[PDB]
Order: structure tokens, then C-alpha cells, then sequence
């Protein structure tokens, strides 16, 4: 098999006799297939920085083992050039306990596995054709810093309302130093979808959330400067293109194949 880095892959086992997923060391979870209950599911993601050339995953079952190999595409990433607040990527020394606590926090939830489907159906994604900047754009700073955009922004003015893609429940509800205003949500299976550069936070951590749900307005209070929503997916323990996680999410999980946006 192949893989874009910085993509999701759901990857549909036999269930009969199953015993784990492994990648080297780490397990990986399985879930059941929503549909064929012959199959379950388990989600395979390649970082974007310093992803491995080639991966072999094992399936362990009662009397046999299976051998998985994917190989890394590059894919088709292109680039940008932004002019950023000098803080944004040299923050001063003063501030960088922050940073380090918020980044601590961010560890622990996405450290922290939900084995059920908070989800609903299918993911919504957002009505709206004009990506500013696509996942995976590799970004030059202020002509000498260099970064790969972690999530997906979508030209907004600032007060547009914005709705959870699904249901889940909320990690984070507050401002971050990096992105600014930011709402993570736990939709279970370790799928979490994030919504920064926000003007308003319209939820608070530990509320359960259910689809379509508002969760604040739009701003510009991120990294990039410019009214927009970026929109971020990490799954499988990475941060992947989120456009694309939801439709293979939703190829699989949506009871109904019609359009899916709020
Ligand atoms: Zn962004």
C-alpha cells in the first residue's frame, strides 16, 4: 500500500481471531467496521516531518500473523511565504513557560485514548471553496524560519460562526500562544478536530458537543495573520490533512450519502 505523508489511512482487518495491531513497539487500536461486522478498522497516519521511507505493521491473530507494508509518497505539497508577528516564531523568554504548559496539556489529551465513538455519522466540513492555505504548505516565515502548516484555513471573516464537524466532547476551550483562540474536540477513537484563530469561544472544557453545534466565531488571532478558520484533524496520533481524513472517515461512517456540511 501507499501513503501520502501527512494523511490518514483507515486500514479494515478480518475481526475473526484478532488479537492486536503493531506497528514496531507500538500497538495500534482497532475499532469495529460500522458496516461489514466481518471487519474491524484501525487508523494508520504518517507524520509529515521525517516520515520512514517504508512501514510494515503486523496483525497478530490466534493461530497466524499478517504482514502490512506501506510505502511514503511525497505527494504534491506546494509552498508559501508569510509575514508573521516576530513573537509568533521568536517568542521571548518570558513567555516560553507557557508555551511549555500548554504544550504539556496538549500532551496529555491526546496521550489519553476514548475506546467508543463519541462521533455521530459523517464529519460536516465547512461550506466554503476559498483554502487560504492548504494542509502541508510548506511556509517560509519572515524570509529565514521554516514550518509546514499543521491544518487547513479557510478564508473567513472575522464573527463567521462556527459550528463542531461532529459530535464529541470538548478538551480545549481557551486562547494558546501559537494559534490563539482554539477549541479541541474529542470525537473518540483518538480522532480529534481543532478550530484556532477564533474572536470567540462559545464552549468550555469537558462539554459534551454534539454536531452542528456552535462552538465560536471565526477571528484572526493566529499564527498567520488575516481573518480565517484553520481546521485541524490529529488521528492516529498525528496531525494529517483534515479535508482528506473526513472524507475517508466519511466514506466509511456516514449513515446517509448525501452532502455533509451544517
Ligand atoms: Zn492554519
Amino acid at each position: 500500500m501507499e501513503l501520502i505523508k501527512g494523511q490518514a489511512l483507515f486500514l479494515e482487518l478480518d475481526k475473526k481471531d484478532f488479537l492486536s495491531l503493531k506497528n514496531n513497539d507500538k500497538n495500534i487500536p482497532t475499532f469495529a467496521h460500522p458496516k461489514n461486522q466481518e471487519k474491524i478498522l484501525a487508523i494508520f497516519s504518517l507524520p509529515y516531518k521525517n516520515p520512514p521511507q517504508n512501514t510494515k505493521l503486523i496483525a497478530f491473530y490466534k493461530d497466524k500473523k499478517e504482514e502490512i507494508f506501506i510505502k511514503t509518497l511525497e505527494g504534491n505539497y506546494k509552498s508559501e511565504k508569510l509575514q508573521v508577528e516576530n513573537k509568533k516564531i521568536f517568542p521571548p523568554k518570558t513567555i516560553q513557560e507557557r508555551i511549555a504548559k500548554e504544550l504539556k496539556e496538549a500532551n496529555a489529551i491526546y496521550s489519553s485514548y476514548t475506546p467508543k465513538a463519541l462521533f455521530n455519522g459523517a464529519f460536516n466540513i465547512p461550506l466554503n471553496s476559498f483554502i487560504t492555505s492548504d494542509f502541508g504548505k510548506a511556509r517560509t516565515f519572515n524570509e529565514k524560519v521554516a514550518s509546514y502548516h499543521s491544518g487547513t484555513d479557510f478564508r473567513a471573516a472575522t464573527g463567521t460562526p462556527i459550528y463542531a464537524a461532529n459530535s464529541g466532547v470538548v478538551k480545549i476551550a481557551k486562547d494558546r500562544y501559537f494559534a490563539g483562540n482554539s477549541v479541541v474536540i474529542d470525537h473518540g477513537f483518538g480522532i480529534y478536530s481543532q478550530y484556532y484563530a477564533l474572536s470567540k469561544i462559545d464552549v468550555k472544557v469537558g462539554q459534551k458537543i454534539k454536531k452542528g453545534e456552535l462552538i465560536g466565531l471565526s477571528g484572526a488571532s493566529g499564527r498567520v495573520s488575516g481573518p480565517h478558520l484553520h481546521f485541524g484533524i490529529l488521528a492516529g496520533g498525528k496531525q494529517v490533512d483534515p479535508l482528506d481524513f473526513v472524507s475517508k472517515f466519511n466514506a466509511i461512517f456516514q449513515l446517509e450519502h448525501h452532502h455533509h456540511h451544517h
